[PDB]
């Protein structure tokens, strides 16, 4: 195994919001990803709007204080560091995308889940099924499922 939490109770707070979506559709977005690697897990996340979190959820471009610089838009969409202390956890998604809460630009949920998963010691799946397959395509967020293997790897770390 990589690194995972040593605790099942994990909290986390939004650093900042993009302009692309209203602040209330982010923190949607948001809950509901964690929501979704909560209903498979022992694991409970609880927001924290002020001091420490867990997970710090950031949205920032280019060069941004750790040594993977974002590239501007396109290619690169997010990314996530695994369980530890610090910028351990924490997952940041690049400012020069656009964020949406639907099939245009790049949808905010899905890839929150995607990250979330790295956030949690979960590396890419081989499973094109799989939200940890490493290619983002809109599915539409009231019929998305988790796959049989991201359930079996998230589970092989947590319970
Ligand atoms: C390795 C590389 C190809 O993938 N990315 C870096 C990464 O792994 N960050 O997590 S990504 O930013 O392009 C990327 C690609 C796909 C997704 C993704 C996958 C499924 C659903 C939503 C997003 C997110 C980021
Ligand atoms: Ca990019
Ligand atoms: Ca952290
Ligand atoms: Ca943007
Ligand atoms: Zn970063
Ligand atoms: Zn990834």
């Amino acid at each position: 195994m990589g690194p995972v939490w040593r605790k099942h109770y994990i909290t986390y707070r939004i650093n900042n919001y993009t302009p692309d979506m209203n602040r209330e559709d982010v923190d949607y977005a948001i809950r509901k990803a964690f929501q979704v690697w909560s209903n498979v897990t022992p694991l409970k996340f609880s927001k924290i709007n002020t001091g420490m979190a867990d997970i710090l959820v950031v949205f920032a471009r280019g060069a941004h204080g750790d040594d993977h610089a974002f590239d501007g838009k396109g290619g690169i969409l997010a990314h996530a560091f695994g369980p530890g202390s610090g910028i351990g956890g924490d997952a940041h998604f690049d400012e020069d995308e656009f964020w949406t809460t639907h099939s245009g630009g790049t949808n905010l949920f899905l890839t929150a889940v995607h990250e979330i998963g790295h956030s949690l010691g979960l590396g890419h799946s081989s499973d094109p099924k799989a939200v940890m397959f490493p290619t983002y395509k809109y599915v539409d967020i009231n019929t998305f499922r988790l796959s049989a293997d991201d359930i079996r790897g998230i589970q092989s770390l947590y319970g």
